[PDB]
């Protein structure tokens, strides 16, 4: 009731901008978000001892793959709560509490393989769930924890509040499918283009907290570079898993998932800053101008990219 999370002070401090690095020590990340819902939602939104069950039910449903993780996990919540903190006064209570849920189960119980490759191996879950599998999964597998005894976290919503509060975390959830995000980034784009973007427009509020999913989801090419450069070595190294699990189904992988083009990952990390970072962080800027240090961010990362293809480094 009286008991505040506190955090070290360069912490305390660094926490509060985006490119923070939740750090090496796993038994601080449960902290770190309750110490980021506290600040963002109040020291009321959850009862204490239900929240810390369920982040430990969460955390114990993230499986020990090299990127999909529950390091991923936290990573794109303290994202949310960067861009929360920053656009105070345009979020409802419901979506505070919400989103920062939403990330911290994004990618509940994933394997370290793509929606495809759970199609071409007939993964169960690919007929359970014929377009974004995972997501589809990972929402499924919120559900199920909120379910468990002591576990309800938004048990004092009303029946039609804890309905509105599942399906803000259900269409959050479903955004980090990047098949998605391509689409919903070129209508945000036209719409805030010729003035009729409007956020009492609920339509309109999902558009730009799907944008805001993906912006928090890729948001490891908005770190320090050394930070940066060190996630995609996991990235990879589950691609790569991905790419040889391919070849023993006799299927060629796409580049991105084949090891054997270890030398060309420079210029793959520039297709897809250019293809998908980028116009992320550009659009999200235009429509949340705070957000700007993302955009900013992901710009000097590509440079980087851009110094290793030169031999600079
Ligand atoms: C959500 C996916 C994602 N989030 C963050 C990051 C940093 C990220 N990186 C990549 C791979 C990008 C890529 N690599 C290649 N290569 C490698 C050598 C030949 C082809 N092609 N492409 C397009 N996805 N990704
Ligand atoms: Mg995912
Ligand atoms: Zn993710």
């Amino acid at each position: 009731g009286l008991m505040q999370f506190t955090l070290p002070v360069r912490l305390c401090k660094e926490i509060e901008l985006f490119h923070f690095d939740i750090g090496p020590f796993e038994n601080m990340w449960p902290g770190i978000f309750v110490y980021m819902v506290h600040r963002s939602c109040g020291t009321s939104c959850f009862e204490l001892e239900k929240l810390c069950r369920f982040i430990m039910s969460v955390k114990k449903n993230y499986r020990r793959v090299p990127y999909h993780n529950w390091k991923h996990a936290v990573t794109v919540a303290h994202c949310m709560y960067a861009i929360l903190q920053n656009n105070h006064t345009l979020f409802t209570d419901l979506e505070r509490k919400g989103l920062l849920i939403a990330c911290l189960c994004h990618d509940l119980d994933h394997r370290g393989f793509s929606n495809s490759y759970l199609q071409k191996f007939d993964h169960p879950l690919a007929a359970l769930y014929s377009t974004s599998t995972m997501e589809q999964h990972h929402f499924s597998q919120t559900v199920s924890i909120l379910q468990l005894e002591g576990h309800n976290i938004f048990s004092t919503l009303s029946s039609s509040e804890y309905e509105q509060v599942l399906e803000i975390i259900r269409k959050a959830i479903i955004a980090t499918d990047l098949a998605l995000y391509f689409g919903n980034r070129k209508q945000l784009e036209e719409m805030y283009q010729t003035g009729s973007l409007n956020l009492n427009n609920q339509s309109h509020r999902d558009r730009v907290i799907g944008l805001m999913m993906t912006a928090c989801d890729l948001c490891s090419v908005t770190k320090l570079w050394p930070v940066t450069k060190l996630t995609a070595n996991d990235i990879y190294a589950e691609f790569w898993a991905e790419g040889d699990e391919m070849k023993k189904l006799g299927i060629q992988p796409i580049p991105m998932m084949d090891r054997d083009k270890k030398d060309e990952v420079p210029q793959g990390q520039l297709g897809f800053y250019n293809a998908v970072a980028i116009p992320c962080y550009t659009t999200l800027t235009q429509i949340l101008p705070p957000t700007e240090p993302l955009l900013k961010a992901c710009r000097d990362n590509l440079s980087q990219w851009e110094k290793v293809i030169r031999g600079e480094e």
